[PDB]
């Protein structure tokens, strides 16, 4: 997260870290047994880390649970990141508490201009590199589809939306991928892709979760 702020420990209780010996992507807890992330975060050997603030220090509220199954969206296209969504089942149910909590799925898509909360442990610099150990947060509005598609002609599908600031300065970044965009209490986006981080006229691109709620619900109920 570039241009954001330290969230505060466990203030984003649905945020998970995906760990394969190291943090490599975010995710969102949607019930005690399932996490939603980005398909481009797929790998085998995932451990889900819940209750995290400092990902390098055991602070006392963590739950570390191995993934038992990963399900990449059937239509994920790795060249274009169209349908950049994946489900991860936990080998054992998380113990839900005030620091380890699910986020609701949308019942409808969110409209342009709605303010959202984006969070993660990604790079915090727009030139160069600095990775935080505590969770970072950013408030950012959903941008119009026209502004999104103007920034990335040819590359935005109906399964994507842009959020952030055309002036630059404030964006998600490498290492935030797979993490949440929460708007009005609903998981509306997944950190997916962009051009650099926090550059002028190149807002972040997010998987449009409202298009996937039927697939999510049917998939989890059958697995
Ligand atoms: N600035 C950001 N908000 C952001 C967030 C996550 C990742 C990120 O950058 C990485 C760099 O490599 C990946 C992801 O962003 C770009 C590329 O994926 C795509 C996706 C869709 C189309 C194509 C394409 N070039 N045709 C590339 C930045
Ligand atoms: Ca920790």
């Amino acid at each position: 997260i570039v241009g954001g702020y330290t969230c505060g420990a466990n203030t984003v209780p649905y945020q998970v870290s995906l760990n394969s010996g190291y943090h490599f992507c975010g995710g969102s807890l949607i019930n005690s047994q399932w996490v939603v992330s980005a398909a481009h975060c797929y790998k085998s050997g995932i451990q889900v880390r819940l209750g995290e603030d400092n990902i390098n220090v055991v602070e006392g509220n963590e739950q570390f649970i191995s993934a038992s199954k990963s399900i990449v969206h059937p239509s994920y296209n790795s060249e274009t990141y169209n349908n950049d969504i994946m489900l991860i089942k936990l080998k054992s149910a998380a113990s839900l508490n005030s620091r380890v909590a699910s986020i609701s799925l949308p019942t409808s898509c969110a409209s342009a201009g709605t303010q959202c909360l984006i969070s993660g442990w990604g790079n915090t610099k727009s030139s160069g590199t600095s990775y935080p150990d505590v969770l970072k947060c950013l408030k950012a509005p959903i941008l119009s589809d026209s502004s999104c598609k103007s920034a990335y002609p040819g590359q935005i599908t109906s399964n994507m939306f842009c959020a952030g600031y055309l002036e630059g300065g404030k964006d998600s970044c490498q290492g935030d991928s797979g993490g949440p965009v929460v708007c009005s209490g609903k998981l509306q986006g997944i950190v997916s892709w962009g051009s650099g981080c926090a550059q002028k006229n190149k807002p972040g691109v997010y998987t449009k979760v409202c298009n996937y709620v039927s697939w999510i619900k049917q998939t989890i109920a059958s697995n």
